[PDB]
């Protein structure tokens, strides 16, 4: 019963545009709402992808591969799943494998892929696909993974034991100031609640 | 290794502002970045909270209480953890318990509270505390959960089985074509992987 009535541009930068959205609520009243959108958005399946890289070594605890990097908006360093934008004609799965190899050097196999999910529904219209990728750590291919970071992309790789993710995450945040990503934390939480 | 140089504003609204962030890469080079920030942010505290409500009845498997509501930026309906901003001087736990009762009618108890985690570090400085809250669904006090939403808040309540959260989520995303929050889904994936 609720729908977008109109969208008024407020401002716009190269990458992001700020705008005011008017919409109709159930009762029948008209309301506004300040939203954020990525200008670089085409008619695709989603904006980007987040990769959950599960490093699997025989006779070893599974590991989750995470990346650490400076985030200007945060004014500091954050711990996140490897992530990046999807290219034209590119499949979410294909983008996941590509992005994972760029940031960490690992070459994995698709495990599963989510439908498009919203990053922060109360702010932007940004969506991503969450792709679960397994990485054969015994495979010679993944022996000594070599990351090919983008020119201007400074990323550190961090593999944590899946069996103890949350606790290992706290150990870093306590070792130094550092912001864990909400999605990463949500994942680590569910690992404890499940069992 | 990397540090902020300046945060020069670009534009602003009543709730959200757009900024130009100047920083230094590890090589000493001055780079720039377009960052979004909520103007409604109180110091000494994160932007808001996300609540993970575990509904507990003796006759049923544990459920996770989610909320569906129209999100203007997404131009559609979203399924998220009950969430909201943290009032001044208020504690994340108190904000989480309040926000839960308002949107769902449930009276819960704190299980745990995460540190400040980022919502979308590549885009914004938005952070939240993920507060896990248990709900005794057998207590007569939670017999007929009667919500009390504020100004223009139209929220529908959806409790889904913990041991099959992801299956239910995917179903909803297809049928009603609405969107599931990235943090809700990440949590759902870990539950599935962990079982
Ligand atoms: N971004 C944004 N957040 C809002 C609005 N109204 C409101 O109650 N909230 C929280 C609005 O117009 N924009
Ligand atoms: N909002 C914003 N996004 C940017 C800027 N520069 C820039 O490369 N981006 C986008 C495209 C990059 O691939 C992406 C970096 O995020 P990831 O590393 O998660 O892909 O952000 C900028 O100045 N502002």
């Amino acid at each position: 019963k609720q729908y977008i009535i109109s969208e008024e541009l407020i401002s716009e930068g190269k990458w992001v545009k700020l705008e005011k959205t008017t919409y109709m609520d159930p009762t029948g009243k008209t309301r506004t709402w300040e939203s954020v959108k990525r200008t670089t958005r085409k008619e695709q399946t989603a904006d980007g992808v987040a990769v959950i890289p599960v490093l699997q070594r025989t006779l070893h605890y599974e590991c989750i591969v995470l990346v650490k990097q400076f985030r200007p908006p945060m004014g500091g360093y954050c711990i996140e799943f490897p992530a990046g934008l999807i290219d034209d004609g590119e499949t979410p799965e294909a983008a996941a494998l590509r992005e994972l190899e760029e940031e960490t050097g690992y070459k994995g196999d698709i495990a599963e892929c989510s439908p498009a999910v919203c990053m922060d529904p109360g702010l932007s219209n940004c969506t991503i696909h969450i792709v679960t990728v397994t990485i054969n750590g015994d495979d010679a291919e993944n022996a000594r993974p070599k990351p090919k970071p983008g020119d201007g992309e400074f990323v550190e790789v961090i593999s944590l034991p899946k069996n103890d993710l949350l606790q290992r995450l706290d150990a870093l945040v306590a070792e130094e100031h550092l912001t864990v990503d909400a999605r990463v934390y949500s994942y680590a939480l569910a690992l404890k609640h499940a069992n």
